[PDB]
């Protein structure tokens, strides 16, 4: 029984991810991470920083970034502007978010970006939502200074700040908030030992698995009653060699890749390098378009000049996927079993990272397959009902929009629907080969259209869409929570 950290296990997991990079042969500018366990302090709960220092989407290249890890707590609260004044917020008698703020401005190299982490969430109709880029969580200045007096609803906020930091204008505001973060809704702490897993995997250390206790939070706080505090990346090669983490020194070597269609977090945004990653929503300027026809005429070819560029000169890939459904299939269309392209997945998202291949093998029965016919029509439709059933939704959406889909095959995992019915990659690459066997037994002719419902993880999806090649014209369909209140489909892509 040791002291913890002041930010705990959350704290500890940060760390953890951003010291990884220190044994990351593409991310050899990351050159020593650091993280303070008595506080917290100013922004100094984990540093990262870069030599050279990294590219940014400013002026400048940055030399660190500074995190200031809000308490986790397993219940997620909300907060608003009126919340970054309150040091009870971060957790202490005195000094607030923005006067921690203020003072590592004052101390800290100009070229420095700093970022609020927190598990919890902007109030929906606050201020503080408009002026919090969806893009990178950066501070939206041009949003913030509208130009207008403290009576508008920017200038309350710029007059709470102002006021709280003493100071007399709203141009010295504007400099104290330069370079400031607000990363909101960050990963639950099982995502986050997910995510340290999937981290060490990647770089050949060891993982914990299965156990309960989590190794690398008593391991944290060994090392904090060491004081060892700060790590180059020398110094952490070292400690993984003292430690026996080190499963293996040269793993096979993939090109990082990374397609998002979400918000870039600071743990996922360097996974690739800037020329090995598309990121749609920052293509969109943080307003991603509904799925339709801009998805076929824009996305589209972004994702396919992106993919061929990457395939014509790659021959193993880490794929890191965070993106929707049939942007994943369309990947795999792009990588798929012509392509010659080795693949590993990395995918991320709000459940965790988990790692794909097709490494592990698999003895899984077959998936239960039925065909049901709904009308005269040549076309056809494919349910894939693996994360849950969606057969109910995509009969109702085929019934109402659909009439020249005559056949539904509805395809679902031996043992039933749900958060694990997709054992490994190997399972869900021969998965997608009996969906394939199926549709290409159905004899489509080749006029009609082969439409594509699932309900699937990245992953999954990356792998049927290396088969849709083998299934002639497709539609893919997204699933969104608007339209009806409780879920229907729209098509996206037609490939
Ligand atoms: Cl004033």
């Amino acid at each position: 029984v040791l002291a913890n950290w002041h930010g705990h296990d959350y704290q500890a997991r940060y760390f953890w991810i951003e010291a990884s990079r220190l044994k990351n042969p593409q991310q050899d500018f990351v050159v020593e991470v650091s993280y303070e366990a008595d506080g917290p302090k100013a922004f100094d709960d984990v540093i990262t920083r870069y030599n050279p220092p990294r590219r940014s989407t400013g002026p400048d290249r940055i030399q660190a970034d500074y995190y200031q890890i809000k308490f986790h707590v397993t219940q997620a609260a909300s907060f608003g502007f009126e919340d970054l004044i309150d040091p009870a917020f971060i957790g202490a008698e005195t000094f607030s978010i923005l006067e921690r703020l203020k003072q590592a401005k004052g101390t800290e190299p100009a070229n420095s970006a700093f970022h609020l982490v927190t598990t919890d969430r902007i109030i929906d109709e606050d201020p503080l939502g408009e002026i919090i880029s969806n893009v990178d969580g950066s501070i939206r200045l041009d949003k913030l200074f509208d130009g207008t007096t403290d009576r508008s609803r920017k200038g309350k906020v710029r007059k709470l700040w102002r006021q709280h930091l003493k100071l007399s204008t709203d141009q010295e505001l504007e400099q104290v908030l330069s370079g400031f973060h607000i990363q909101q809704s960050q990963p639950t702490l099982e995502a986050m030992r997910e995510k340290v897993n999937t981290c060490f995997q990647i770089i050949g250390l060891i993982t914990c698995e299965t156990s309960s206790d989590f190794r690398f939070d008593g391991a944290a706080r060994a090392l904090r009653s060491q004081e060892r505090y700060r790590f180059t990346r020398e110094q952490f090669t070292a400690l993984c060699e003292e430690e026996n983490w080190i499963r293996s020194e040269a793993p096979e070597s993939f090109r990082n890749v990374a397609l998002r269609s979400f918000s870039d977090g600071p743990l996922d945004i360097m996974d690739a390098l800037p020329e090995h990653t598309l990121s749609l929503l920052s293509l969109f300027e943080g307003r991603f378009p509904s799925p339709g026809i801009e998805w076929n005429d824009v996305i589209k070819p972004q994702v396919e000049t992106f993919l061929t560029g990457i395939r014509q000169t790659e021959r193993k890939v880490r794929l890191y996927l965070n993106t929707h459904s049939s942007i994943a299939m369309l990947a795999g269309k792009c990588l798929g079993h012509k392509s010659g392209v080795e693949i590993e997945l990395v995918q991320k998202g709000r459940m965790g990272d988990s790692i794909w291949s097709e490494n592990e093998s698999q003895d899984e029965p077959d998936a239960v397959i039925e065909t049901e016919t709904v009308g005269t029509g040549s076309d056809v439709a494919v349910v894939l009902s693996i994360t849950r059933n969606a057969l109910p939704k995509a009969r109702a959406y085929i019934l109402e929009n659909q009439p020249d889909i005559g056949r539904i095959i509805h395809v679902t995992p031996a043992n039933g629907h749900g958060q694990r019915s997709v054992k490994n990659g190997s399972h869900a690459v021969a998965i997608a080969e009996q969906v394939s066997d199926v549709v290409m037994d159905a004899d489509l002719p080749v006029e009609a259209s082969l439409h594509i419902f699932s309900a699937a993880p990245n992953a999954v999806n990356f792998y049927l869409g290396q088969h849709t090649d083998f299934l002639g014209t497709c539609v893919f369909y997204e699933f969104d929570f608007q339209r009806q209140r409780d879920g229907s489909y729209l098509p996206s892509f037609k490939v």
